C-alpha cells in the first residue's frame, strides 16, 4: 500500500517494467554490435564507437524509466534479458539497417506507452516520455536514415572502399 | 582463421565469454539492488549509491574482458542474462550479505580462469586478470566485510536506528 | 675515550638506551593495536588511525633519544624488543585502557630519568626531556582520559552503537 | 663470481642475450622498412613514420632487457646482427604482413622465455616480461591485424587509390 | 571463521607473519647502522642517511604485508624482534657488505613465499609480491653492488681518504 | 631509372651505404661500452652515460646519411652488422682509447667520402658532410683527447681513486 502513489495505473507500471527490459535488451544489442566492429577482421573503429555510445544511451534510458517508476510509487521488476538477435553483424550497412529496425521497435513501444498514459489520463507519464524520449528517438532515427543514405551511396561497385571512407569521413575515431 | 591469435586456447576463449556473462549478471544484480534502496518505502540513498556504483564497475569489467577477447583474437559470444536472484532485497544487512556472496562467486570465477591460464601457459591472460581484477576483488570483499561488521554492530535491539546511522555516517549521500 | 662527552654520566647513558627500548616497544604495541582495528571483523578505521599515528610518534621519540645519545657522546645499544602484551585487543574501551596504562609507564620512565639527570646535575638532559617529552605525555594522557570518558558514556546498554558512534564522531576516518 | 646474482639461471641469462639480438634485428628490419617507404618512387610518409617509430620501440626493448641483465648480475653478450630479410618491401600490404610475421616471432620468443623463467622459478623475470613486453606485443599485433584488414578492404580493383587513402586517412603524416 | 577469507592458506598466512618479523628486524638493523654512522667518532652523514632511509623503507614493507594479511582475512601475529647482529658496524665497506647479506636474506624469503604461493595456487599473493617487493629488492641489491664496487675501488692504500670521498661524492648529505 | 637522381655517382651511393654500416657498427660498439660500465662490478655511471649518448648520436648520423641517400635518389642497402671488437672494455682509460680509435676510423671514412665527392664534382655531398659530420667529429675527438689527458693525469699510483674521481668530477651522473 504505497504512501506516494497517485494516478499511477497498474497497467502503466507493468508497461514501464517491460520498456525497461526493451531498453536493456537494446543496450546489450549495441554492446554486441560495437565489439563486432572492434574485431581485428572487421576493424572499423568509428562504427564501434557509434554503437558503444548508443549502448550507454540506452542504459541511461533504462535508468531514467526505473527512477521514474520509483518516483511514481511503482515497483521495478526485472526479467531475463535475451541475447542479441545475431552473433555477427555483417557490413556497416547490415548493422545500421539492424539498428534502425531496433530503434523503430523502441519508438513504437514509447508511442504505445504514451497512448496508454493518454487513455489512463496520466499526464505526468505522457510529459515524461515527451521530455526524455520521443524527440531523442526521432532525432536518432533521422541520423540513422542519413547514415543509411550515405552508406548506400558509397557501395557503388567498390564496397570495401566505400565502407572505409564512410567510417573515416563520417564517423568519429 | 585468425591473423592475430597466438597462444590463446579455445578453453580460455570460452571461459572469458562465460566470465563476461557473470560480470553482466552481477551488474544487473547491482542495478536491482540500487533501485530497491531508492524505493520511497526503503529510502536509503547511501545504500542505493553504493550498489549503483558497483553496477557501473561490473559493466566496466565486462567491457575490459570483451576488449581483451578481441585483442587476443577470440570471438565475443553473448548469452541470455538471467534476472537477479531476488525482486526485494530485505535490510541493508541482507543486501550486503547477498553482495559478498556474489563477489565471492566472481572471485572464484577469476581464480578458476587464472588457474586455466596457468595450465595453458597463457601468461598474458594471467597478467591481465592480476592487473585488472584480482586485487580489485580482494579490496572490494575486504570493504564489504568491514561494512558487514559495522552493520552487525549497529543492529543491537534498535535495528531501524542502526540502519539509518550506518547509511548516514558510513555511506555517501 | 670520547672527544665530545662532558657531564654525561654512564647512568644516564644506560637509562637513555633503556628508554629507547621502551619507546620502540610502545611503537610496536601501537602497530599491533592499529592492525587489530583494521581487521574485517573489527573494522573501526578511526581507532586504527589513532593507534597507527601513535606508533609513528613513539618511533620518532626513539629517534630523538638516539640522536641526543650521540650528541652527548654516549653509545646507542639496542636490545631485543619484546612482542606486545596481547594478540587481540578487545573493544575500543579495552584498547584505550591498555594505551593509557602504556603511556603512564612511559611517563614514569621519563620522570625517573629526569630525576636521575637532576641528581647527576645534567641540565641538558633535564631540558631535553622537558622540551621534547614531558608536556607531550601530559597532553596525550589528558586526551586518552577524555576519550575514555566519552567511550564510557556511550556504552549504556547498546555497546555496539556506542562503539560505532565514538569512532564516527570523535575519531578521524 | 657475482656479488648480486641471486636466483638467475645461466639458461635465462643466455636466453636474455638471444632476445636482445632478436630485438636489435627487429629494430634494423624496421629501419630498412621505414627508409624503403621514404624512397621518392614509393613516397608513403605515414608508412615510413609507422615503421621508424617501431624501430625506436624495439631499440628501447633491447635497452630494457640489457638493463635488467645487469640488474640481475648477468653479462650482456652481443652477437653479429643479421641484415633484414629483404632490400625492397613491396606494397604497404606486403610490408604490414612482414611486420606481423616479425612481431609473432618476437611474441613467441617472449612466451618461450617466460616459460623458461616459470620452469626456473624466476618470478622477477616472469614479472619483468609481463610488465614491459607481453601486453605491448598483444596490443601491437592487434593494431597490425586491424591495419591489415583495412588495407585488404581498400585493394578492390584500384590498388593505388587504396594504398594512398590508407596512408592519408589511417596513418600519421 | 572469516567472512572474507578465500583461497588464503594457513601456510601463506603464517609465512606472511614470519616475513613481517624479518622486515621489522631489517628496519631495526638499519636503525642501528644509521646511528653508528652518526657517532662523533664515525661521522659519515651520507652513510647515516643511506641506512636510515632503508630503515623507513623496510618499516613500510612490513606495513604493506600487514595490510595485505588483513585484506586476505589472515591474522597478524607479532613475535619478539631480535636485536641487530652487531653493536658496531666497522667501515662503510663492512656496513655495505652486511647490508647486501641482509637484503639477499630478505630476497630469498620473498622468493620462498612466492614459491609457496605458486604451489598453493594463490595468484593474488604472487602478484602482491611481484608488484610491491621483488623488483624493489633487485634494484636495491644492484645499487648496493654498485656501491660496494666504488667503495672497493677507493680503498687503495689511503682507506680514510677513500671512505670520506665515497660519502661526499656518491652519498647524499 | 630514378626521376630525381642528378649528379649522384654510383660510387658515392655505394660509399654512403658503407658509411651507414660504419655508423651503425659504431652505435653498437657504444651500446656495448655503455652496458659494460653499468655492470655492478664496474659501476661507473658517468662513463655509462658518456658512451650511451654517443650510441644515440651515431644512430642519428646513420639516419641522416640514409635520409640524404633517398633525397639524392640512391638506394639504401643494409649489410650484416658485426659485433663490437670486445665483450669487456677494461678501465675507463682502455675504453676512451678504444673510442678515439673508433672515432679516428669514422673521421677517415668521412674524409675519404669527401675526397670521392670532390673528385666526382658532387658539391651537395661535400657540403652535406661538412655541415653534418666533419666539425662534429673534430669536436668529439678533441673532447676525447682532453678526457684521455685527464684520465692519464689521475692514474698516478692510485688507479682506483683516479678512476672514481674522473667519473665523479668530469663526467655527468
Ligand atoms: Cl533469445
Ligand atoms: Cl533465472
Ligand atoms: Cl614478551
Ligand atoms: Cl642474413
Ligand atoms: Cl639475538
Ligand atoms: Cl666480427
Amino acid at each position: 500500500s504505497s504512501q506516494i502513489r497517485q494516478n499511477y495505473s497498474t497497467e502503466v507500471e507493468a508497461a514501464v517494467n517491460r520498456l525497461v527490459n526493451l531498453y536493456l535488451r537494446a543496450s546489450y544489442t549495441y554492446l554486441s554490435l560495437g565489439f563486432y566492429f572492434d574485431r581485428d577482421d572487421v576493424a572499423l573503429e568509428g562504427v564501434c564507437h557509434f554503437f558503444h555510445h548508443l549502448a550507454h544511451h540506452k542504459h541511461h534510458g533504462a535508468h531514467h524509466l526505473l527512477k521514474m517508476q520509483n518516483q511514481r510509487g511503482g515497483r521495478a521488476l526485472f526479467q531475463d534479458l535475451q541475447k542479441p538477435s545475431q552473433d555477427e553483424w555483417g557490413t556497416t550497412l547490415d548493422a545500421m539497417k539492424a539498428a534502425i529496425v531496433l530503434e523503430k521497435s523502441l519508438n513504437q513501444a514509447l508511442l504505445d506507452l504514451h497512448a496508454l498514459g493518454s487513455a489512463q489520463a496520466d499526464p505526468h507519464l505522457c510529459d515524461f516520455l515527451e521530455s526524455h524520449f520521443l524527440d531523442e528517438e526521432v532525432k536518432l532515427i533521422k541520423k540513422m536514415g542519413d547514415h543509411l543514405t550515405n552508406i548506400q551511396r558509397l557501395v557503388g561497385s567498390q564496397a570495401g572502399l566505400g565502407e572505409y571512407l564512410f567510417e573515416r569521413l563520417t564517423l568519429k575515431h
